[PDB]
């Protein structure tokens, strides 16, 4: 009972990445697996648990509080089609949306519990895991490194999953801001709130917020640079910048906060780099996230961190130390759920089975619940536009029918494919309106089959659909020629 | 009378496409002959086409209506709070608002025809008069007043399809999915006849807008609705219909109607069972709509089961006539006609041949949850293969354990020949479905196997995903014969 415990595998973080290899090294391969994670359920006081970020406080319940967000313009666009009700009554309890997100979460929570109880060598151990040498993880009670020791588990490969955490600016008074972490805890809705970012997690936390909000509440997202989400196709950008507008909430770019106060009544004082000034009751940080290396003793061990923070490793997930592997956040390239997912799949069937795999990092579909959503899978046209002699552009954009009904004009359907015209290979799709995340996924499998253009106008629409855009475009709208944007070839 | 290249009998789907191409493509001078220049009675298609006017696009704005039932109850687990006693579903509000819909596309196709150089657009009755004439008349009656006559070097059937109508004792007193639209009251009671898309589809919208006591029954001759649909999805979408509050009948069908004296129908089935409804809709099929055409001027060679006669190239006997959509009935879907149209008239003006593919077309069923289907179901393909696989995936969506629309199961299916794991056919139902499918289209145009889907990463949180993350069958057929495991 007083014995270190030996294992084939020790993975530190039960997340996304962690129990894909995890489960997979353990059933399909009969290895025996030690997962270390520091708390067994979501929330305070370390907010992910079992299950990673994605579960606990990530993709899971921002979907499940997106949809909720959805029904403010259900609600309303619902008039149009003929529902009446009494409009004055309609009131957004979030108390029942984070208690229900609260109880989905902890099932998950639980179903986790369940599996590591019954599973032949998958075990999990409570705690903070360390490097103490090549072959020993130090699991102590919290992620200072001179608390008591709960266990120590010798591994032969060792898979570091620690995943990402948020990014706080050295700002004064950023003590009075709250990441994501805290958002998804908050005990009232904000009346005004402040969310600092272009990335997705600004966007869609805006959204919840703007939907949520109680009566002569407002929502302002600010972004340092000209023009949010960076990365995405610039027609999206601009649309999706417009469509949050239309909805109530104040896109302040090129603005930066300086230093928060308090107010003399407990609200928050913003003061911007510009000199303006805005009154919040919350002040959400979403600049970035980043990989989750302190507390790892990496030192120990001599595991190389790249310029910026992240593990470094090849393309077989693999340190500079053989037998220590990093996937997922703690690798700082795409911070994904199902990519921390393939590569860690990926890294066990290459050291435990044997067929050796690359995860692929191209070509990868991913989503921003905005409302309305972004659904994308490959390049966008400037990055392909540098990468190719001839890139065309096919491009279609409409107010979709039922939106001329529910009064909601501003909703721009916009489809998008980009191509190498020298051989039409889809470099490219993106997508912006209702069902773009899943009209994308089957677009990732076409882009993994090299699809062409003549691929995707040959085969028959499904009508009436969005998606059936994608079937339609058969004459590029524009092209960019050795870098350069033309209507026409030469 | 007037001189054109083409004549194309129908201004719907596959004639506006194949009129358009000829046209606008090849510069060639082309007549398009219907009956009516917009939407409703008495002839209910008119420019358009059926699915313009009185099928894909009416009915799918309806049941975008129809969803805000759920919606509206759903919202109450996300901790949206209203008055649900003040909730009322105004029908005369979604017709008017279809309507308006309707009439701005039936205006931009007269708007399109006004300005397309070689395009032109004749109002009446199409017939043939001899291989190179058509004759457009006041009315269908082959003896009205003749308005045009068409010379034609070649000339284009596409009359689309009418609904079937069963000869039972009043059946004078049933509608069909064309006066549904045009209903002035959302009906109290109401029995949609057919287990098809067309009746599992307005079984939901009246199930929406039905007023407070109302009740709506479906009613199937044979023991299961939507034949040629997965079989489990068609087991699944009837649990979901009578969760919803539909009454399904199966191995029922009317033997006749009569009036009430209130104006409700006493409707009689075969069994001796009745029930009394303000609407009788039928939605038991449609026919080739062949008989206004006179086929026998020239003898075009019909199918027994009514349809135009074509081979691949959408030819018929008579050399430069033509037939596409559904008057060829083959498969009545909008773009499967738009893709006739186009590949006909590349074959005739272009000499570039090119024939429809029917195999792997996408197609979708806007029940509420709406299915999503391409290619084979498992039955047909261990009737074509020696090991056929089935890939299946059913869950409760973690949204609707909190709306407690606990009854809405999500499946995902892959059919394959698991010899090579090549994808046969793929089979939704959930939100989403009839969008996730469309790209699964494109997929099995490139000869996508099962490994393809779950080597590609998912996109989560998603339905769609389910289909990257199946890599064990569940079961299998062998030589025809549904079992677990392998034999080995
Ligand atoms: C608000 C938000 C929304 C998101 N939405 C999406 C989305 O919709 N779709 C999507 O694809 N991605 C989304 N992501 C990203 C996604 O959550 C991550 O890419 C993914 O969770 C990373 O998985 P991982 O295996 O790298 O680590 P994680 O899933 O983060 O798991 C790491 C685990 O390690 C634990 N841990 C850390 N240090 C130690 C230690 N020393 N010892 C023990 N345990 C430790 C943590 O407690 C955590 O449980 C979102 C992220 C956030 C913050
Ligand atoms: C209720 C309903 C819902 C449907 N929903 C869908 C769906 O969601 N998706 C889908 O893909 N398909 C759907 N369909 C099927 C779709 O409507 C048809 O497959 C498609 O419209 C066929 O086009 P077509 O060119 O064959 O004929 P049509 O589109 O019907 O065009 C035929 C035209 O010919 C005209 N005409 C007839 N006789 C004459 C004559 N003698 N002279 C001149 N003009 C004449 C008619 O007025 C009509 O406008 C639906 C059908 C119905 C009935
Ligand atoms: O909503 C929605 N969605 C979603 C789904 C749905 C639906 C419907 C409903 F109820 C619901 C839902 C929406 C809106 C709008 C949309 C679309 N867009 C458009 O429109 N487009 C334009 C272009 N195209 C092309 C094709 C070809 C052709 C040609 C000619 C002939 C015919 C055809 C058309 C056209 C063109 C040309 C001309 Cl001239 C014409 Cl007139 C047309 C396509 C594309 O979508
Ligand atoms: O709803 C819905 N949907 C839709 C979308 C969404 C969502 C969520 C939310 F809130 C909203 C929306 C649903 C429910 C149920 C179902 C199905 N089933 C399951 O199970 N799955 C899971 C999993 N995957 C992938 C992978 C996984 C795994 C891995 C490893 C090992 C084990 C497992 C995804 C996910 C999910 C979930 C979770 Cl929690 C996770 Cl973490 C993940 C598949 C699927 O779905």
């Amino acid at each position: 009972s007083h014995m270190s415990k030996a294992f084939d595998l020790v993975v530190i973080g039960a997340g996304s990445g962690g129990l894909e290899a995890g489960w997979n090294a353990a059933t399909l391969y009969g290895k025996r697996v030690a997962v270390v994670d520091v708390q067994t359920s979501h929330g305070p006081p370390f907010y992910a648990a079992l299950g990673g970020t994605c579960v606990n406080v990530g993709c899971v319940p921002k979907k499940l509080m997106v949809t909720g967000a959805q029904y403010m313009d259900h609600l309303r666009e619902s008039a149009g089609f003929g529902w009446e009700f009494d409009g004055s009554s309609v009131k957004a309890n979030w108390k029942k949306l984070i208690a229900a997100k609260n109880e989905a979460v902890l099932d998950i929570n639980k179903s986790y519990e369940g599996m590591f109880n019954d599973t032949e060598g998958l075990d999990f151990f409570l705690g903070w895991g360390s490097l103490e040498s090549k072959n020993v993880v130090v699991v102590r009670e919290t992620a200072d490194p001179k608390s008591a020791v709960k266990e120590r588990l010798q591994a032969d490969h060792i898979l570091l999953a620690t995943g990402s955490w948020p990014q706080m600016p050295a700002i004064p008074g950023i003590e009075h801001c709250i990441s994501s972490n805290e958002a998804f805890y908050l005990p009232e809705p904000p009346r005004r709130v402040l969310t600092v970012g272009g990335g997705f997690i600004s966007v869609e936390f805006a959204g919840i917020f703007n939907a949520y909000k109680p009566p002569g509440g407002k929502v302002t997202l600010c972004y340092r640079n000209n023009l949010i989400l960076r990365g995405f196709d610039e027609t999206i950008r601009e649309e999706v910048t417009k469509q949050l507008t239309a909805n109530g909430i104040e896109i302040m770019t090129n603005e930066n906060p300086a230093k928060v106060s308090l107010n003399t009544d407990g609200s928050k004082h913003v003061t911007f780099e510009s000199g303006k000034t805005l009154d919040v009751d919350v002040v959400m940080m979403a600049i970035g996230r980043i990989p989750r290396t302190n507390d790892l003793q990496l030192g120990n061990v001599g595991v190389k961190l790249t310029p910026k923070g992240g593990v470094q490793v090849d393309e077989f997930s693999r340190t500079n130390v053989p037998n220590i592997y990093a996937i997922g956040d703690i690798t700082d390239r795409l911070m994904l759920t199902p990519v921390a997912i393939n590569e860690g799949a990926a890294l066990v069937d290459t050291v435990f089975g044997n067929k050796p795999r690359k995860t692929d990092h191209t070509r990868v579909a991913s989503a921003v619940f905005s409302i309305p959503p972004i659904g994308t899978c490959g390049l966008i046209e400037e990055v392909a536009a540098k990468e190719f002699e001839k890139v065309a552009v096919y491009m279609s954009s409409f107010t979709p029918l039922m939106h001329n009904i529910s009064g909601s004009k501003y909703k721009k359907f916009v489809a998008k494919i980009v191509t190498n015209h020298s051989d039409g290979t889809v470099l490219g799709v993106h997508l912006l309106g209702d069902g773009a995340p899943e009209i994308i996924q089957a677009v990732g499998v076409c882009l993994r089959l090299n699809a062409k253009i003549s691929d995707f106008y040959n085969t028959i629409g499904v009508h009436p659909t969005s998606a059936e855009e994608l079937c339609s475009m058969r004459t590029p709208s524009y092209y960019y020629v050795k870098g350069e944007k033309m209507e026409k070839l030469p």
